[PDB]
């Protein structure tokens, strides 16, 4: 897999945010995650800890899996670094995502993030407190 440049535009919520990928805007979706929507529990802190992720980067990078790299509402699917930080691992790892939407052909980073899961699942974090 390869990273490539984007812009923020901005944050819409704990797993959905708004780019500028290759000059033009676009939605992306993360890729093997969920988050609670806003209306949920940890919702609010889920969308919090996203946005300040990507607000606070430097450099934001995408890197699309070896499948679909649009979903059926037009959304990108990527993994989203900030700063070489994965936002997707990061948010499975405080218990704010659970991994979910595993589908064969997009799925290079799964058992990476199943890993987090089982460290935040061990430590009781949010989602699994
Ligand atoms: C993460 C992801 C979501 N989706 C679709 C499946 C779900 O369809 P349905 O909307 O019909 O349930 C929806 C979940 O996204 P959200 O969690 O953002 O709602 O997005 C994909 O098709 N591929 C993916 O990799
Ligand atoms: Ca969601």
């Amino acid at each position: 897999l390869h990273k490539e440049p984007a812009t923020l535009i901005k944050a819409i919520d704990g797993d959905t945010v708004k780019l500028m990928y290759k000059g033009q805007p676009m939605t992306f979706r993360l890729l093997l995650v969920d988050t609670p929507e806003f209306n949920e529990k940890y919702g609010p802190e889920a969308s919090a800890f996203t946005k300040k992720m990507v607000e606070n980067a430097k450099k934001i990078e995408v890197e699309f899996d070896k499948g679909q790299r649009t979903d059926k509402y037009g959304r990108g699917l990527a993994y989203k670094y900030a700063d070489g930080k994965m936002v997707n691992e990061a948010l499975v790892r405080q218990g704010l995502a659970k991994v979910a939407y595993v589908y064969k052909g997009n799925n290079t980073h799964e058992q990476l993030l199943r890993k987090a899961e089982a460290q935040a699942k061990k430590e009781k974090l949010n989602i699994w407190s």
